[PDB]
């Protein structure tokens, strides 16, 4: 099946998926000289005070900390989305080495993962459905550099020798994904992908432009995250991102002058 190695990676995903060289692939490099500031872009609205996070899995491609989603709570509006999109995941991307590990790259600068939270439109009933629709999903983006910790995520980082290996999962209430953003919320917008197979073209992203700063320590315990399962050999779990793909017939937008 699909992942990351040479053998089955981003370059190889064509052949069971063609979407893969479709025409609004994700993630894409951001020119920011040529993204536009956007003044039809209505204020961004994240309002996360009553999710209510439930698990954590590893999935043997990233680990995903799951949430509550039968009920308009955690949700994401305005920006350039119509309606409300309720939070369902959210995941990281990274790398072997601080030096890469983002999927989006700035100027063609690689940060060293990124956060993405997963969110469907409501309009469509059910994430299933919402996944049949071009304005079905928005993924809310965001950068990691290595600094000073992130004191929001030592919770997932302590819960991560827990799930070591793909198929497992663990208990994970009361986390609060507030901590996980940065101050700003200037972002960048585009119309693109799941940037996994199967890679459908459902996704509205919104990128932020400031990053959140974790400790090499903290990156370094996603790095002990293992692909295979529990008993086969052991395979870390790095750089598990997707490169940037071709923008075609795309513009970027800013939502800041
Ligand atoms: C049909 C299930 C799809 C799950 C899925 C959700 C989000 C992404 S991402 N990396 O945020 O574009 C990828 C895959
Ligand atoms: O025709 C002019 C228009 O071209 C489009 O490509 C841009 O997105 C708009 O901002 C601009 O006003
Ligand atoms: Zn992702």
């Amino acid at each position: 099946h699909w992942g990351y190695g040479k053998h089955n990676g981003p370059e190889h995903w064509h052949k069971d998926f063609p979407i893969a060289k479709g025409e609004r692939q994700s993630p894409v490099d951001i020119d920011t000289h040529t993204a536009k500031y956007d003044p039809s872009l209505k204020p961004l609205s994240v309002s996360y005070d009553q999710a209510t996070s439930l698990r954590i899995l590893n999935n043997g491609h990233a680990f995903n900390v799951e949430f509550d989603d039968s009920q308009d709570k955690a949700v994401l509006k305005g920006g350039p989305l119509d309606g409300t999109y309720r939070l369902i995941q959210f995941h990281f991307h990274w790398g072997s080495l601080d030096g890469q590990g983002s999927e989006h790259t700035v100027d063609k600068k690689k940060y060293a993962a990124e956060l993405h939270l997963v969110h469907w439109n409501t309009k469509y009933g059910d994430f299933g459905k919402a996944v049949q629709q071009p304005d079905g999903l928005a993924v809310l983006g965001i950068f990691l550099k290595v600094g000073s910790a992130k004191p929001g995520l030592q919770k997932v980082v302590d819960v991560l020798d827990s799930i070591k290996t793909k198929g497992k999962s663990a208990d994970f209430t009361n986390f609060d994904p507030r901590g996980l953003l940065p101050e700003s919320l200037d972002y960048w917008t585009y119309p693109g992908s799941l940037t996994t197979p199967p890679l459908l073209e459902c996704v509205t992203w919104i990128v932020l432009k400031e990053p959140i700063s974790v400790s090499s320590e903290q990156v370094l315990k996603f790095r002990k995250l293992n692909f295979n399962g529990e008993g086969e050999p052991e395979e870390l779990m790095v750089d598990n991102w997707r490169p940037a793909q071709p923008l075609k017939n795309r513009q970027i937008k800013a939502s800041f002058k």
